[PDB]
């Protein structure tokens, strides 16, 4: 078990000693350790289950990072360094470069207050430059989210805010890496149809059509929403949910996806098969609305951002914005001189 080797105090591999927890997923975990044949410079180190399917994911990890930090060694393209791993009593260890909070936590800490404007911009440019980079190395990440983008340095300042009668934290460098390479997917390998269910879906995904980088860029669009919010818009884990959610939100799938998909269950005369006079069809209709309803201004710089997020959102994969040409969207060009 987990739990016997990974507690505070103890030593991995006569080098690493645990300081704590950093954070957990399907996995196992993510500690801070002390490496003491470096001097003493704190690392974190997953800790994968001994499980057939975490190992196999953990390896392809490993694999995956060789590539990417011996392509980019200085990590202009914001992926997360890893500097080596081993096995300690048949777990799969993952030593990376220490980060600070991941996105989410940020969030989560703050109270669930959304990212400044200006923030969301950097953080934006950021994650579309570094997946970009990975779709120009014919790679896939499939696993965006809040939790797989890390700030750097993730120190902030606190004031009172007349305006939200709240204390908020604000980020000093709001700098960011992309995290969690275990089920990135290189263009010649098996994309299984099979994925396993997240808010950050692509409707591709969901109804089985074949999918690749532009499942990424979906994702990307949920993540900018919940960046601006604070809350993500798609809170479900039931796929026909999650459709009706997107049809309050973007309007009805197109009906060639409809018609090409081997998930007929959800559909019935090439229509959802959703109860919208359900108890979960009530829920959904006063939850969601249309996306452009959630802004919170009517500025230019918030109808940018939108511009950009639904055309993120485009549910037609072949029609959706790539990353090179969302890196040349008017949202960015505050950043630019
Ligand atoms: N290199 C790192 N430095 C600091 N924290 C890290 C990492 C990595 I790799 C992951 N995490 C934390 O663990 C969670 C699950 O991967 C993430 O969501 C995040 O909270």
């Amino acid at each position: 078990s987990m739990h016997l080797i990974c507690q505070s105090g103890d030593v991995l591999s006569a080098r690493y000693e645990i300081v704590d927890t950093l954070g957990e997923g399907a996995f196992g975990k993510v500690v801070e350790c002390i490496d003491h044949k470096a001097g003493g410079r704190h690392v974190a180190v997953k800790i994968v289950k001994n499980v057939d399917r975490y190992c196999e994911a953990a390896r392809s990890e490993i694999q995956v990072l060789e590539h990417l930090n011996t392509t980019d060694p200085n990590s202009t393209f914001r992926c997360v360094q890893m500097l080596e791993w081993f096995e300690h009593h048949g777990h799969i260890c993952i030593v990376f470069e220490l980060l600070g909070l991941s996105t989410y936590d940020f969030i989560k800490e703050n109270g669930f207050l959304p990212f400044r404007l200006d923030h969301i911009r950097k953080m934006a440019y950021q994650i579309c430059k570094s997946v970009n980079f990975l779709h120009s190395n014919k790679l896939t990440h499939t696993d965006l989210k809040p939790e797989n983008i890390l700030f750097v340095q993730s120190d902030y300042t606190e004031a009172y805010n007349p305006k939200i009668k709240r204390d908020e934290r604000t980020l000093i460098n709001p700098d960011i890496k992309v995290v969690d390479f275990g089920s990135a997917t290189y263009d010649d390998e098996h994309h299984s149809t099979l994925v396993s269910t997240r808010h950050y879906r692509a409707p591709e995904v969901i109804l089985a059509l074949g999918w690749s980088q532009p499942c990424d860029v979906w994702s990307i669009g949920c993540i900018l929403i919940e960046y601006y919010l604070g809350f993500t818009v798609f809170p479900t884990h039931d796929s026909k949910e999650h459709l009706a959610m997107m049809e309050r939100i973007l309007g009805p799938l197109p009906k060639h996806m409809i018609q090409k998909t081997r998930k007929r269950k959800y559909f019935h005369h090439d229509r959802l098969d959703w109860d919208e006079h359900s108890s979960a069809g009530r829920y959904v209709s006063r939850a969601c609305k249309p996306l452009k309803e959630f802004m919170l201004s009517q500025d230019v710089e918030h109808e940018r951002l939108f511009d950009l997020i639904q055309k993120m959102l485009e549910y037609d994969p072949a029609k959706r914005i790539t990353l090179r040409e969302a890196l040349k969207h008017p949202f960015f060009d505050l950043l630019k001189k």
